[PDB]
């Protein structure tokens, strides 16, 4: 912490970012070293001040060339500020979505998932949750570099099981069947979000389960409906898709095993 | 009161809150924001009671203290306007609640925001004297604030003595408060270790089955209530400091809620 601590006035505020998505998430200069990072800032909640503080407590811990690197903290006073590193190609979605294809190819496709994976696999050992994996939560640095959006990052021992708060609302169409119906959240259940962002990846961002009402998203995957193979995608990260998509959590792979198959694709590629 | 003074007619009244227990309070419905509130009402207790704490509540501003909406001072029914928590008292909410959700990290947390508002009353010179789970309120996202009608400023301080007569909920009272009718930060540093108790067993009752007649000798002679079940020790630590017999002893809110701030950020 102490080390972590920086005084506010190290940092100047340059442009908000997101835009707004994100929330209070603006980029800024870190004046001594000409260098823009990324500054959280705590606006009247927005959330609760202890919740903030615990981001950037959490985040002191992680160090993964593929997890969003904290920098630094202000948290002596308000306002507080949670400092960390700049992506400058901002989120994976939009990035995706508006890339040139020649150059962001199968192969590139391939690299993103195994950057993915790996920061996961880091995770899992580590061991923490993500609970919202999706390709809005990643980041895009120079010549393809990913990283796994960290902030909301909660401690869970790897066979344990977190129950999210009453009346939580998610997003859907990423979420897993047991956290859909009980609010169970757990390594598994990253897995199986990690199944839906490969599916971006390979679309180049569509939108999960086209036209699909989100009210019957839950009775489908019960009667083993599954987004289909997207056009292009190899049969062998199909059936890592599919296999992320198990029912049952325990079925799933662990990210030790998808960063291991990615690992190879990307290595034969 | 300028700006805090509404038309009584501004608002829909409801059914009243909580069963009754608190007792004079209402849900109500702010008709122009759509917002549903607690209205707390004197059709005339002592009206010059009721302006005191209408008053102290204009000054009190903390994202764990229960937020003054609004005031009608003009004429009765006298009405004292505050948002209103959804998930109802702390206390019934622990009892209730599913606790593989409301689970070790969470009631860190809880506490964790409640020695946070105490904290900022200790520092602005009041007292709170009726800390306990039932005067706790839970909003969405285990969100906890403290009810903050009746604080007392210390003007010279930093003993406030009550009226005549007072009678207080003796488990949750300090010693030197049942005593002396004496009350501090530091007597209510000793409520807060009793509310953590009410915590760590989801709203049990402090001191099941003693005779309330018996407690100021117990604790006098050194009896304290033993470890919850499941309760981490570095928790139950600092209930017992909370409980030390010399109130210049206890630690301060400062203090507590630093060690509550590691603790939650840790899991
Ligand atoms: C998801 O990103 C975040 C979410 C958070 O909650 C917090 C805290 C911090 C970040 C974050 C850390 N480094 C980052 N670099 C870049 C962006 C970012 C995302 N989209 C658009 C821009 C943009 O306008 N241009 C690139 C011009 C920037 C966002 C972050
Ligand atoms: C301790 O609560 C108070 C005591 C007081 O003396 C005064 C004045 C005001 C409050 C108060 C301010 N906002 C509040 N929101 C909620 C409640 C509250 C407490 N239990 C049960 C309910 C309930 O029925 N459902 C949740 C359906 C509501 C009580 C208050």
């Amino acid at each position: 912490y102490d080390k972590w601590e920086m005084e506010r006035t190290d940092i100047t505020m340059k442009h908000k970012l997101g835009g707004g998505q994100y929330g209070e998430v603006y980029e800024g200069v870190w004046k001594k070293y000409s260098l823009t990072v990324a500054v959280k800032t705590l606006k009247e909640d927005t959330m609760e001040v202890e919740e903030f503080l615990k981001e950037a407590a959490v985040m002191k811990e992680i160090k993964h060339p593929n997890l969003v690197q904290l920098l630094g903290v202000c948290t002596r006073e308000p306002p507080f500020y949670i400092i960390t590193e700049f992506m400058t190609y901002g989120n994976l979605l939009d990035y995706l979505r508006e890339c040139n294809r020649q150059e962001v190819n199968a192969v590139v496709l391939l690299y993103m998932a195994t950057q993915i994976s790996s920061a996961m696999e880091y995770l899992e050992k580590k061991n923490f949750i993500h609970r919202d994996l999706a390709a809005r939560n990643c980041l895009v640095g120079e010549n393809h570099l990913v990283k796994v959006a960290d902030f909301g990052l909660s401690r869970l021992m790897t066979g344990d099981t977190y129950t999210a708060h009453a009346g939580a609302k998610f997003p859907i169409k990423w979420t897993a069947p047991e956290s859909l119906a009980y609010n169970k959240f757990s390594i598994k259940s990253d897995v199986w979000a990690f199944g839906v962002l490969l599916w971006e990846i390979a679309t180049y961002g569509m939108s999960p389960y086209p036209g699909i009402d989100l009210s019957q998203v839950y009775e489908l995957l019960e009667k083993d409906y599954r987004m289909e193979r997207p056009e292009g995608c190899p049969e062998k990260v199909y059936e890592l898709m599919r296999a992320c998509w198990q029912w049952n959590p325990s079925d799933r792979p662990s990210f030790a095993e998808i960063h291991q198959a990615f690992e190879t694709m990307f290595q034969e590629s």
